[PDB]
């Protein structure tokens, strides 16, 4: 490569794996949103919430792939596994699955940051700091806030709570 | 002092104590608002309500200190005690603690007004009448209104009520 | 905590201590500004300079507390000590005290950055880099610039110099 | 009188005396301003400062006389003594004479407020609180601020200081 400088094969490979993780997360969110669009589920705000995240995770994959080319690494794509479930339960089940997914992405980001640090790759470290680490902290805080409000609304009137949360917290 | 006229040492000292009370109240409100911002509490309207009051109480301290200098008294600052609690319970617990705090500030204002009256200090009396006494009556009425609505919403579905009050009465 | 990830108890505790340091600094600046507002001091530009810093340090405390909740740590507030002096001397004395205060805040920021680095907490390190370290370097440079101009103006006409600096460098 | 209610002869007489005091103060300020307009004094900002106060004191007399008629009292005018000096010395001498004058007006206001209080005349007490007491406190604080800045500028270069104060603090 005519441009590659200070860009380890270890980082290059980890960036390709992280792209696979983001595209898998986008796919998971596509499935979550279409479940909430079912006529027998019908929670529009929940569908919109997950479809926005499907878009955000596609955009994160695109940013990683752009950076891979800016550094002179080579994008390599692998098969994308299907999401973990075909049906996603309640809004509470779905938001618990989303927080699990986001904490897995966050740990992958932190692992790649630590590899970059070990490789003395400050451009990689800055790139994750600037475009990924705070976006993930903010999203996980928002999901935790939502989980608390969903849990408070269960009581012994779960249907009522699930409707009110979708109507009065999520966007429709 | 070149400007001091009709300004007793008793009033000067009581104004400094009242400043300490207002800064303590601001601190209490800072803590109340950050509790409601926790991911395991997550009541944005409640956080906003208390943070606005933290600002209002800072502004009251600034107005007192400005008046102290306008009269030729000397601002003296003391240590600020931390708030009475680290965790504030439910919205109902927090609004009960806030009304207690506001009635303590109101009694301090009335005490200082009575001292000013005894000292034949009409500028001090006017100052409290114009900038503090009605603001306190209005705030205490608003808190009492909120307490009644929160209490009505407890029923036997406390979580539901707490969510609805934050969504439909407070600003988010 | 449902959101906490990669957030050490050491960092959590150091963030709470840093909040106390920022609120103490805000209080110091409140006292500095009210001293310059005295009818027997009467340097409006100096009062404005310190009151702006009191606001900036309150805002830094709020940003730290917001981040503490975003990471799933728990805000804990302690008593706030009163400022070190009741009267602040000349503009030169006050700007020397301010530079001492700012270098203490800067060292606390650098200490917390080093703890974050040792704890492999890149979100904390980025957070300080993005919102605190350069703001502190810029403020300390501005204070050093002011100190040089104040010192140049003392000569053997100190009152004249103190007036001219407040009129022609500070904002009124 | 068809309108007079709760308006003592004592207050009526004291309001007429206070009108005389305000018109005397206006006259004093007219003389102060014309002294500073002399070609051998030539401090335009000082002339403007005093002429604005001559206008303010005329307006206070007009407000008192309007209130006297609103209450059903009878305006009675007496001779107006000339000002205490024909020449007013330095800006410092003049601002010291002005503070003395303002403290005499302030004590007259406070005396009339106390008479109103003794006479259970709350409209009179409110009237002074609303239109006179804080205006006087604010003006005396401004004059004290000016006195400190003038004093700081004397040094051993009095002419220089007097010019700089008129140029950089007063309005021309
Ligand atoms: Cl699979
Ligand atoms: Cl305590
Ligand atoms: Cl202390
Ligand atoms: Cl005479």
């Amino acid at each position: 490569s005519q441009i590659r400088q200070n860009y380890s094969t270890e980082v290059e490979a980890a960036v390709n794996r992280l792209v696979n993780l983001y595209l898998r997360a986008s796919y998971t969110y596509l499935s979550l949103g279409f479940y909430f669009d079912r006529d027998d589920v019908a929670l529009e705000g929940v569908c919109h919430f997950f479809h926005e995240l499907a878009h955000e995770k596609h955009e994160g994959a695109h940013r990683l792939l752009k950076m891979q080319n800016q550094r002179g690494g080579r994008a390599l794509f692998q098969d994308l596994q299907k999401p973990s479930q075909d049906e996603w339960g309640t809004t509470l089940d779905a938001m618990k699955a989303a927080i699990v997914l986001e904490k897995s992405l966050n740990q992958a980001l932190l692992d790649l940051h630590a590899l970059g640090s070990a490789q003395a790759d400050p451009h990689l470290c800055d790139f994750l700091e600037s475009h990924f680490l705070d976006e993930e902290v903010k999203l996980i805080k928002k999901m935790g806030d939502h989980l608390t409000n969903i849990q408070r609304l269960v009581g012994s009137q779960a249907g009522l709570g699930e409707y009110l949360f979708e109507r009065l917290t999520l966007k429709h």
